[PDB]
């Protein structure tokens, strides 16, 4: 009852309005940037998140990790009736945190979450109607962040124009993810860099538009 995760579902269970995405998100937002946790996530990411799905209004959206949750319920607030969220995620406690953010938020409706690891889940895919994906946000793990990317092409579940939206990635951390997309032709970059009011990114988040081949 009391690693941070517990924490902010406790936090939110008890300060946010039942059923009101916006609440738990600003919820977990307050109180992730007073335990200076996180800063401001709604400005660092959350914004740039909604951009990116509102310009394209998905159908699918492939969640790869979860932490608390707050990410799931900042996308899957706005789906509409046709589209859906998959979350997948190892650990078993962070996915059972997320679910119960989502089901405080009424969003439980909008996600499926998926516990494993992604190296065995994301090939199963096929088992679950899905052909390819809309969009993929990739959250927390950035040391997965280019297998992941690899994995997705090899099974085929990248599209001409499927997004991939990355969190958390700050030069100079994952090096390889970004060379790698940087330097394909199969993908279209662009770096976001939140640095709410201060000299460093706060957080930085990579678009990587997908322009290769459906088939592996």
């Amino acid at each position: 009852g009391d690693t941070k995760e517990q924490r902010i579902l406790r936090y939110v269970q008890q300060h946010a309005k039942p059923g009101d995405p916006q609440s738990v998100l600003e919820a977990i937002d307050t109180y992730c940037t007073q335990k200076e946790w996180a800063m401001n996530v709604g400005d660092a990411k959350g914004q740039i998140m909604d951009e990116v799905i509102q310009e394209h209004n998905p159908s699918l959206v492939l969640e790869l990790g979860a932490y608390c949750g707050y990410s799931a319920v900042r996308m899957a607030r706005l789906l509409s009736p046709g589209a859906r969220l998959l979350t997948m995620e190892k650990n078993p406690d962070y996915a059972a945190i997320t679910q119960q953010m989502l089901n405080f938020a009424g969003l439980q409706d909008k996600v499926t979450i998926l516990i494993g690891a992604s190296q065995d889940l994301i090939p199963q895919l096929k088992k679950y109607d899905v052909d390819t994906l809309d969009m993929v946000f990739l959250d927390h793990w950035k040391d997965r962040y280019l297998p992941d990317t690899i994995l997705l092409e090899e099974c085929g579940l990248l599209r001409k124009g499927t997004v991939l939206l990355a969190d958390n990635v700050i030069v100079p951390g994952t090096p390889d993810f970004l060379a790698y997309v940087r330097g394909s032709s199969s993908f279209e970059c662009t770096h976001y860099s939140s640095y709410l009011e201060y000299m460093k990114v706060v957080d930085g988040l990579e678009k990587a538009v997908y322009k290769g081949p459906s088939s592996p």
